[PDB]
This record gives C-alpha cells, sequence and structure tokens, in this order.
C-alpha cells in the first residue's frame, strides 16, 4: 500500500525527538513524542548503513503481529529519514532493568510473573506462525507497570513449511542460539524455544551472561556431551527443570510456548 494511503505513514512534523536511548551503525533510538502529548519511541535509520527496504521490512512485519504482549508499531516516516515509530517502553530494557535498584528488589515471584508474560507474548507468535531467532532479554522491554513485550523483530520470519533456514555464512550469538540454528542454519519455534531457557537463566540471575566462565567452543563442547548450563544461583529447582525442557536435543521434544506459559502461570500463583 503506497505512503499516501497508507494508515501507518504520519507527516514527520507530528513528531518530537527529545531523548536519544541508543546509537550504532545502523542509527539511533529516540524517546519523542507524537502530537505533543504521547510518548514514543523513534528508530533512526543511518542514510546509507543500510537498504531502506531492508530497514523498513521490520515495520511491515509488526503490521501483522499485533498483541497486547508485543511492542506496538505507531506509525512510519517512509522518506529520508527513515523513521519507525513504536509504543514506548518507560522501564527499558529487561537486561538493563534487573540491574536496577527497582530491578535488584523484585522477588522470585514477580520474576516468574516476567518469564510467564514474556511466554504468552511467545505463544502468539507461535500461533502467527513466525518465529523470532532474536529471542533473549536485552530484546524484551519493561514498562513503567512493570510488564513485558516482547521487540526486535529484525530477524523475525513467517514460517509457510515449518523452517526458516538463513545463508550458510551467517552469524548468532552462539549462548542464546539453538544447537541445529547454528550448526545447519535451520530455524524452528523450537529454537525460540530453546532461546527462551536461556533467557529464564538471564531473569533468574538478574541479568547475567549465560554459561558462566565458558567461552563460546567451551559452551559448544558441553552441549554435545550432553551437559546443559549449571544451576544457576538462587534459582528454583522447578524452574532449572523448565529451562531442561527447554534444551531437549530434538527440537520436536521441546514443549510448546503455550505449554510453558501455563506452567509459569503454575510457578508464579505457587509462589
Ligand atoms: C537507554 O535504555 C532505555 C530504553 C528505553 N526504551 C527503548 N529502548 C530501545 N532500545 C535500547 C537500545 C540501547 C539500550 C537497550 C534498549 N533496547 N528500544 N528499541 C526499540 C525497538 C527495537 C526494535 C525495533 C523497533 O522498531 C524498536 N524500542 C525501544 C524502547 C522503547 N520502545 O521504549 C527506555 C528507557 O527508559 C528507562 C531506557
Amino acid at each position: 500500500k503506497p505512503w499516501w494511503e497508507d494508515e501507518w505513514e504520519v507527516p514527520r512534523e507530528t513528531l518530537k525527538l527529545v531523548e536519544r536511548l541508543g546509537a550504532g551503525q545502523f542509527g539511533e533510538v529516540w524517546m519523542g513524542y507524537y502530537n505533543g502529548h504521547t510518548k514514543v519511541a523513534v528508530k533512526s535509520l543511518k542514510q546509507g548503513s543500510m537498504s531502506p527496504d531492508a530497514f523498513l521490512a521490520e515495520a511491515n512485519l509488526m503490521k501483522q503481529l499485533q498483541h497486547q504482549r508485543l511492542v506496538r508499531l505507531y506509525a512510519v516516516v517512509t522518506q529520508e529519514p527513515i523513521y519507525i515509530i513504536t509504543e514506548y517502553m518507560e522501564n527499558g530494557s529487561l537486561v538493563d532493568f534487573l540491574k536496577t535498584p527497582s530491578g535488584i528488589k523484585l522477588t522470585i515471584n514477580k520474576l516468574l510473573d516476567m518469564a510467564a508474560q514474556i511466554a504468552e507474548g511467545m505463544a502468539f507468535i507461535e500461533e502467527r506462525n513466525y518465529i523470532h531467532r532474536d529471542l533473549r532479554a536485552a530484546n524484551i522491554l519493561v514498562s513503567d507497570t512493570l510488564s513485558c513485550k516482547i521487540a526486535d523483530f529484525g530477524l523475525a520470519r513467517l514460517i509457510e513449511d515449518n523452517e526458516y533456514t538463513a545463508r550458510e555464512g551467517a552469524k548468532f550469538p552462539i549462548k542464546w542460539t539453538a544447537p541445529e540454528a547454528i550448526n545447519y542454519g535451520t530455524f524452528t519455534i523450537k529454537s525460540d524455544v530453546w532461546s527462551f531457557g536461556i533467557l529464564l537463566t538471564e531473569i533468574v540471575t538478574h541479568g547475567r551472561i549465560p554459561y558462566p566462565g565458558m567461552t563460546n567452543p567451551e559452551v559448544i563442547q558441553n552441549l554435545e556431551r550432553g551437559y546443559r548450563m549449571v544451576r544457576p544461583d538462587n534459582c528454583p529447582e522447578e524452574l532449572y527443570q523448565l529451562m531442561r525442557l527447554c534444551w531437549k536435543e530434538r527440537p520436536e521434544d521441546r514443549p510448546t510456548f503455550d505449554y510453558l506459559r501455563s506452567v509459569l502461570e503454575d510457578f508464579f500463583t505457587a509462589t
């Protein structure tokens, strides 16, 4: 649909960039206001750093993935500089939040609460036949009411035939990414389920890097022996055995996200 008919297209005048939250190779992320009053986040594409089509493809995918537990597309500005405008999350990234004075005070109960919110969001993506491919606490955003939403759909894909295969020269964080995806470039909703397992260690350890003390190839060697991540400090055994389910050798043996959600809601109301 063309910009002059696109319901998501907004005039650049409607936007006011106030505070810069982040800067990178491909652009910036700002806190701003839309029409004066509505706090928004504005993702800024650095002219030349990457194709506008590639940049905008994320927005188009978000048009299709609307849910309360997913960070919502607000608008676009499709003339340079290109903007993707989104729902603003006041407490920022989960990995950061968990380290603040407030994050630090969270009881294990509230931790399992958030973990369930994240699983509920992924359960939506699962039913829509999408995958995320970058599921990790840095890509979970937290709201002013200590609410969690999925974000960063740059790598997300619609899955026609069960499986997305990437180029054999493509790279992924080895600690968050399922063996089959690292090894064969084959991604599935069950690959996200594996990432979810890792994300759980990040929650219970308040944002610590997974596999304490291990390099990437040590992590690969161990997994192949049949070992999984060592029990994190202060991790309920129930939660750890749930991470274990997420890390099963065969993708199809890994639980669904709806299952993971129901289980986490039980742990939550038990504590
Ligand atoms: C400084 O960290 C704060 C961030 C935020 N808020 C946000 N930060 C980010 N990116 C950050 C990059 C560097 C630090 C880590 C963050 N992730 N994204 N990024 C998005 C976003 C991601 C992918 C696609 C898209 O369209 C938007 N939305 C957001 C977003 C939001 N929707 O509010 C709020 C704060 O207040 C206390 C502190």
